[PDB]
């Protein structure tokens, strides 16, 4: 964007220490390393760090430096992926990040079912308060981006890390997910979308807004109270699915939900967009839970 960007993130590349790989895109990835004297306190810090492939080409490398021009703009919250620093000189673009823990909340959910039938058929398990903070978490960094006028248009679990005492952050891959080859990512013309995900009026208008985010945030929801099941399971996208959405089809209660959580989620996915609820508004209703 025409949005400049502040050198006071600027980090020297010599001072991170590459480990593995997190994420890998057609065009991008991310990168674990180590920053040596990153930030006001000189820390020795695990970070993300985000840069193109070897394929990209200008077009990436321009959106790289948006998204780096956007998070600065953002500010700084609790609950969304912080940006700690850049390298914008002397070589690629690196964009770097806070370092969560324990990945993305979808596999992780995943993961933690696993271990949970463990002992039946093969840390601690969860608890319901424990979907309640991860719901409440992801709701104030929303919150917190919709007060920036900032709308997300991925809101997903998939999108969603935890870092240290298991806090919800909200994220945005971007080039770093294999969206070709990601199947919650459906063929829709021009561009692959997160279709299962997105409001009516998104689909069908190409509109998004703060409330289409809410929308999905509702779908988002339900990934959690299912633990990690897929949205609409085992439904083909095509126009039945289309014009279902269109005629106020909506999901069944998930295993996990209780009837006060699955009402929000149906409130989440009201047809009329100004009638959906506010972040702020899922945002108390949740800690108050939870
Ligand atoms: C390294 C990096 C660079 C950029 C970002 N970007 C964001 O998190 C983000 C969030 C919101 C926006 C807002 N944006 C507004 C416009 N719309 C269209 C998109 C959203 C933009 C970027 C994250 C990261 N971090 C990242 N990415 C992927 C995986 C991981 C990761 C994995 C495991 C452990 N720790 C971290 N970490």
């Amino acid at each position: 964007t025409q949005l400049p960007y502040n050198e006071k993130w600027e980090f020297p590349r010599n001072n991170l220490q590459f480990g593995k790989t997190l994420g890998a895109g057609a065009f991008g990835k991310v990168v674990e390393a180590t920053a040596f004297g990153l930030g006001k306190e000189d820390a020795v810090l695990k970070v993300a760090v985000k840069m193109l492939k070897s394929t990209a080409h200008a077009d990436e490398k321009e959106a790289l430096m948006s998204e780096l021009k956007i998070m600065s703009h953002l500010g700084q919250h609790e609950n969304i992926v912080n940006l700690l620093g850049a390298c914008t000189h002397g070589g690629p673009v690196l964009v770097i990040t806070e370092y969560c823990t324990y990945g993305d909340l979808l596999n992780f959910l995943r993961r933690k079912a696993e271990a949970m039938l463990g002992p039946s058929l093969s840390g601690r398990p969860l608890e319901l308060r424990d979907l309640l903070h991860f719901s409440s978490q992801v709701a104030q960094g929303m919150a917190f981006l919709a007060s920036k006028n900032c709308i997300h248009r991925d809101v997903a679990a998939r999108n969603v890390l935890l870092t240290n005492g298991h806090v919800a952050k909200i994220g945005d891959f971007g080039l770093a997910r294999d969206i070709m080859n990601d199947s919650n990512y459906i063929v829709k013309g021009n561009a692959r979308l997160p279709v299962k995900w997105m409001a009516p009026e998104s689909i069908f208008d190409s509109v998004y807004t703060v409330q289409s985010d809410v929308w999905s945030y509702g779908i988002l929801l339900w990934e959690i109270f299912s633990l990690g099941l897929n949205p609409y399971p085992g439904i083909l996208v095509n126009s039945k699915f289309y014009k279902l959405v269109k005629d106020g089809y909506q999901m069944a209660q998930p295993a996990f939900a209780p009837k006060n959580i699955y009402s929000i989620m149906q409130a989440c996915w009201a047809l009329e967009p100004t009638h959906r609820p506010t972040f702020q508004q899922i945002t108390s209703f949740l800690q108050e839970q939870a």
